[PDB]
């Protein structure tokens, strides 16, 4: 029922790659009549498997109308992560094709259903630490989910974070001033991260307005091994990602509660919620 023959996933194209992972779309056909349905399926890259059985383990303990649903895995030794094929791609690839279809009104609804999905994330005690529009999924015009779970850890039972322990190639440009400086990892972590993604949201995922571009227009040159120092800097100097063309005080100063220097200052994602909610009328 669970189970996913290696056999039956007849891969049609790549979807995408990270370091110690990638992604294609298959067709699990077990009749092979080409009837059969279309699937995400998640794998290594050619270890690091106990990585992915860890959040084979985290996505089959996640329930959620905004997170990418858990179908099932394949085994080899080896596993692979089978979810739900959703075929318009991430925000990365659609915001920039639907410029015209996509207004103000739109994104506010996708900031609630981006905050909804990490707010039951929070909630069954997990720190995503990789929260980016390339991995928030869109189902339809109407629907996102949030679409991969590769960096995500469960904080311990009464205590506030989990600190990140060899860390490899995390998305530093939305990280927060935590995380850069201690490795420590909250739920206020999460929240700083979505004002990061809601920033890209609001630029439509403008390739040269994204918070890599930016942020190296305020540091300059830098090259691995300085670029964090010099992100703490800037962040401890007050700086921030400034308003989004277009975009209204009031969805700014929600982003801006996200950009607190301090994890306790920020807002919930039920805030959020709520604050969004209240402009969508
Ligand atoms: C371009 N495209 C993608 C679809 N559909 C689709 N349905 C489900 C998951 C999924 N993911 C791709 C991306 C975004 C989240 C994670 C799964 N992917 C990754 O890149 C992970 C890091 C890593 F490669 F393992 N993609 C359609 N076009």
């Amino acid at each position: 029922p669970t189970h996913f023959e290696k056999r039956f996933l007849k891969r049609i194209r790549d979807l995408g790659e990270g370091h110690f992972g990638k992604v294609e779309l298959c067709r699990y056909d077990p009749e092979g009549d080409n009837t059969g349905e279309q699937v995400a399926v998640k794998s290594l890259k050619p270890n690091h498997i106990a990585d992915l059985k860890k959040e084979i383990e985290i996505l089959r303990n996640l329930y959620h109308e905004n997170i990418v649903k858990y179908k099932g895995i394949c085994t080899e030794n080896g596993i692979k992560l089978i979810m739900e094929f959703l075929p318009s791609g991430s925000l990365k690839e659609y915001l920039p094709k639907n410029k015209n279809k996509i207004n103000l009104k739109q994104q506010l609804k996708y900031a609630v259903q981006i905050c909804k999905g990490m707010d039951y994330l929070g909630s069954r005690q997990y720190v995503h630490r990789d929260l980016a529009a390339r991995n928030v999924l869109v189902e339809s015009e109407h629907q996102v989910k949030i679409g991969d779970f590769g960096l995500t850890k469960a904080i311990e039972t009464d205590k506030e974070y989990y600190t990140v322990k060899d860390d490899r190639d995390s998305p530093v440009f939305w990280y927060a001033p935590e995380c850069l400086m201690q490795s420590k990892f909250y739920i206020a972590s999460d929240v700083w991260s979505f004002g990061v993604t809601l920033h890209e949201l609001l630029t439509y995922c403008d390739s040269d307005s994204s918070p890599m571009a930016l942020f190296l227009k305020m540091i300059g040159p830098t090259h691995g091994q300085m670029t964090v120092t010099r992100l703490v800097n800037t962040l401890k100097e007050g700086k921030r990602l400034p308003c989004p063309p277009n975009c209204p005080d009031e969805v700014y100063q929600l982003m801006r509660k996200c950009w607190e220097f301090q994890p306790s200052n920020r807002t919930s994602f039920q805030n959020l919620i709520e604050g969004f909610e209240a402009l969508l009328k």
